[PDB]
């Protein structure tokens, strides 16, 4: 089974115990770790943060620890403009020097792969989306000729049913695919104003629309489509979504006058790290929708849903019984990585109850 963690760039930045750095993270942990987020300028692969170049390195020099660790890195993210993956794409002498541009980079820096983070491509990008994702791996398999480790290539993709039939032709892009990250957390999007889990395991028996918003039914309808079950990887978040209550209701419905305070140490509205939602349960109402097996949480007017050990331990379960390839953690630097703020002296709690249970077999 694989463990896909990523690592963020911006986390170096939060304040004290706050700031993470690659520095902290157990070799032996995950199997691979993703380093968000490459950038694109002139079309070609480039660095994000003035001090990429160290990070990288620091990264990489976890190899040395554990030799089996693979390290990658991702382009595209959520603030990187789908447009600007979309105008690189789409014109074939943009998008081949756009490839042409990757290996050496990698090579450089010491990366065993590249992840394609493009969020998201539309109805217009299908195509382009599969020209890219089959040139691309057309290049790395060229390039291991020189007598080096075939590189790897894997895309994170959406977890909603409308933005899979839109953008994304599955059967192809995962005969080129080496790994699929299913961003199956991302589900009560930003959109409504309704209390509500973003990433619930099952339909959530009490409930008649929106059945296609969960883990579920995401991982079915991927293999409906063609995806092989050794390909996928699940998406398991290490955050809470937060919302400012607008009554005094705080079950399944409730109204939402927008989202929560942002955290201590997060500093964003709507979301918050694992670890502050270790600190923000004290003198809080702890509840579990037994139908969508996930938790959420309740203090003052703020309404909390995220993700414990055993929502964790029970995704993974699950992960293993449809035989999928492992899971994917979102992301390490949200996850208690010092392990001073749950409670246990633990450290990284949810991602090594994901770890515990898949080395079960
Ligand atoms: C599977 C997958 O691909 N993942 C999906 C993700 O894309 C989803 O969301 C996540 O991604 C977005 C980015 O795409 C991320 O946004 C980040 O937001 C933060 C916090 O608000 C930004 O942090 C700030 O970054 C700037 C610079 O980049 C920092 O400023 C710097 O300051 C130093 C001095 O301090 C200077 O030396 C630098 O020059 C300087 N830059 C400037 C301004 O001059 C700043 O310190 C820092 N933090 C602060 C003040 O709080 C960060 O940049 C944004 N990311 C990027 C790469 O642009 C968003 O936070 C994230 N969401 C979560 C919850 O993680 C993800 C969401 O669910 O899921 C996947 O689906
Ligand atoms: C990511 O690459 C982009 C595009 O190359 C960089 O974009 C900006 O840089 C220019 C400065 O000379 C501006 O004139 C442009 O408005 C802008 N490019 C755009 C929007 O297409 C950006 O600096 C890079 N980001 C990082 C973190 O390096």
């Amino acid at each position: 089974y694989k463990l896909i963690c990523y690592y963020t760039s911006w986390s170096q930045y939060r304040e004290g115990d706050g700031s993470c750095f690659p520095d902290a993270i157990d070799p032996f942990l995950c199997t691979h770790v993703i380093y968000s987020f490459a950038n694109i300028s002139n079309n070609e692969i480039d660095t994000w943060e003035w001090n990429d170049v160290t990070l990288y390195d620091t990264l990489n020099t976890l190899k040395n620890r554990n030799p089996k660790l693979k390290t990658l890195l991702s382009v595209g993210g959520w603030n990187f403009g789908p447009e600007r993956f979309s105008k690189i794409a789409s014109k074939t002498q943009s998008r081949r020097t756009f490839i042409k541009s990757v290996p050496p980079f990698l090579r450089t820096h010491g990366f065993d792969g590249l992840d394609l983070a493009w969020l998201y491509p539309g109805r217009r990008d299908k195509r382009h989306l599969t020209a890219l994702v089959k040139e691309m791996k057309a290049e790395f398999a060229r390039e291991a000729q020189a007598g080096t480790e075939r590189l790897l290539l894997s895309a994170a993709v959406s977890a909603g049913k409308i933005a899979i039939d839109r953008g994304y032709d599955i059967a192809q892009i995962s005969r080129h695919l080496d790994f699929i990250s299913l961003l199956t957390y991302d589900f009560h999007g930003a959109w409504r104003q309704t209390v509500g889990h973003h990433s619930p395991l099952f339909r959530g028996n009490s409930d008649a629309s929106s059945r296609f918003s969960n883990a579920d039914y995401a991982v079915s309808y991927m293999l409906r489509l063609g995806a092989p079950a050794n390909k996928l990887v699940m998406g398991i978040p290490t955050f809470g979504r937060s919302f400012t209550l607008a009554s005094s209701k705080t079950d399944v419905g409730a109204p939402i006058s927008g989202p929560g305070i942002p955290g201590r140490f997060t500093k964003e509205k709507g979301i918050l790290a694992y670890y502050e939602i270790c600190d923000f349960l004290h003198g809080a109402t702890t509840h579990r929708f037994r139908d969508q097996q996930v938790p959420y949480a309740t203090k003052g007017n703020q309404w909390v849903a995220y993700d414990d050990q055993e929502s964790v331990k029970n995704k993974a379960r699950y992960l293993k019984n449809r035989q999928l390839a492992g899971a994917m953690v979102w992301a390490l630097d949200l996850d208690d990585f010092r392990g001073t703020f749950c409670g246990q002296n633990l450290t990284f709690p949810l991602t090594s109850a994901v770890k515990d249970v898949l080395a079960r077999v």
